[PDB]
């Protein structure tokens, strides 16, 4: 297991524009297009993202290309961020994947808001971080995903994904 396989499980793959859990236009492997209510705004972000006239449908190669870029962007946002970077550097390889997963889902600003959890993660107080991570809108809106990510921080193993 790795970050790519983890996120492919959490996000799924859809080749036509769909609404994510929050109701936003999305495509591929959780690639958010736009928060705007307009499917036309989505299709136009999609064409721009892919560089051709898609009519709301992309191929598997194209979905995987966006995914690679989004994982790369998630990692680069962690390393550019003064709150996230020291936490990431302190973690082992499996728990690093859990942090990336969270940033992918909710963005660098959102995760940087988990001030208390991040401090517990840095201190390696795994059971306490897991409890605090769960007291969140994130956990209450997407409990199955959040549980798998929290388990990963708690144990440092891929057990929630096998
Ligand atoms: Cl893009
Ligand atoms: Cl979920």
């Amino acid at each position: 297991m790795n970050i790519f396989e983890m996120l492919r499980i959490d996000e799924g793959l859809r080749l036509k524009i769909y609404k994510d859990t929050e109701g936003y236009y999305t495509i591929g492997i959780g690639h958010l297009l736009t928060k705007s209510p307009s499917l036309n705004a989505a299709k136009s972000e999609l064409d721009k993202a892919i560089g051709r006239n898609t009519n709301g449908v992309i191929t598997k190669d194209e979905a995987e290309k966006l995914f690679n870029q989004d994982v790369d962007a998630a990692v680069r946002g962690i390393l550019r961020n003064a709150k996230l970077k020291p936490v990431y550097d302190s973690l082992d390889a499996v728990r690093r994947a859990a942090l990336i997963n969270m940033v992918f889902q909710m963005g660098e600003t959102g995760v940087a808001g988990f001030t208390n959890s991040l401090r517990m993660l840095q201190q390696k107080r795994w059971d306490e971080a897991a409890v605090n991570l769960a007291k969140s809108r994130w956990y209450n809106q997407t409990p199955n995903r959040a549980k798998r990510v929290i388990t990963t921080f708690r144990t440092g193993t891929w057990d929630a994904y096998k």
